[PDB]
């Protein structure tokens, strides 16, 4: 074969991800993702190859596709989880947070402008390169609920703002070094969210969902500087715009790129 698996990176309800030696290309490490056995899949692979033509710096490179399905990506040594675990006290430098967030938002805007929704954005699939570059992985192909948007939890809408809620959760965690909303179920996750942001207006609550606004009594919105210590005034404004309950009122990745926090 053209590839030689040397270690396992991950396993789950997708298949397995292996760290492999790319024999033909000077023995460089690559990440091979193996998938199961359609037509919606043919189309998803076509979008992946098309996104690769842009070679965006803030998404993992796709080097090959094999015929069950093998996806060959550029290998990157660590994820954001291991990065946050190893960073010395008192934490991630203030400008390292800003730079990683800008790159996260560039990769996300690239994906959103090409009508790809990530849907499972978390530190586990945000990869940190040897030179400190952010690269997005595990997207374009169809478990922790800590980064799930309220509209996904409520099962109402699944548009691009879903990823901006996840970004807000990641932004807060870059400061905290611990997840912001650590719920044990969809109902618990929603409860934990509203204990912080507060209850939205009855007209910001989606109609025809199973969970009504009355199922929660999470009274007032608590100040965010309590849960996210050391965040500046600008970072706080951007954090709140990502963590807006109504997805139609939530900031997009494109406007986030223009926010004064990145000046
Ligand atoms: C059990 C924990 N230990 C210690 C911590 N360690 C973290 C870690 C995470 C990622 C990498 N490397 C890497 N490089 C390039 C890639 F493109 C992918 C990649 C591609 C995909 F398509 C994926 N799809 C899914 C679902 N994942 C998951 C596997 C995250 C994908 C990952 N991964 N190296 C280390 C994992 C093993």
């Amino acid at each position: 074969q053209q590839y030689e698996c040397v270690a396992e990176i991950g396993e789950g309800a997708y298949g397995k991800v292996f760290k492999a030696r790319d024999l033909k290309n000077g023995g460089r490490f690559v990440a091979l993702k193996r998938v199961r056995v359609p037509l919606s899949t043919i189309r998803e692979v076509a979008v992946l190859r098309h996104l690769e033509t842009f070679e965006h710096p803030n998404v993992v490179r796709l080097f090959d596709v094999c015929t069950k399905l093998t996806l060959v990506f550029e290998h990157v040594d660590q994820d954001l989880t291991t990065y946050l675990d190893k960073v010395p006290e008192p934490g991630v430098p203030t400008e390292t947070i800003k730079d990683m967030m800008f790159q996260l938002l560039r990769g996300l805007d690239f994906l959103h402008s090409h009508r790809v929704v990530h849907r499972d954005l978390k530190p586990q699939n945000i990869l940190v390169t040897s030179s400190g570059q952010i690269k997005l992985a595990d997207f374009g192909l169809a478990v922790t609920l800590w980064y799930r948007a309220p509209e996904v939890l409520l099962q109402s809408s699944y548009a691009t703002p879903v990823d901006l809620w996840s970004v807000g959760c990641i932004f807060a965690e870059m400061f905290r070094r611990k997840p912001l909303f650590r719920g044990s179920s969809d109902v618990d996750q929603l409860g934990k969210i509203l204990d912080v942001i507060g209850l939205p207006g009855e007209e910001d609550w989606p109609r025809d969902v199973a969970l009504p606004r009355q199922a929660f009594h999470s009274k007032s919105a608590q100040p965010i500087e309590k849960f996210v210590t050391d965040i500046d005034e600008l970072g706080k404004d951007l954090l709140l715009k990502c963590l807006t309950f109504n997805p139609a009122k939530r900031i997009s990745a494109y406007s986030a790129l223009s926010h004064p926090y990145f000046q």
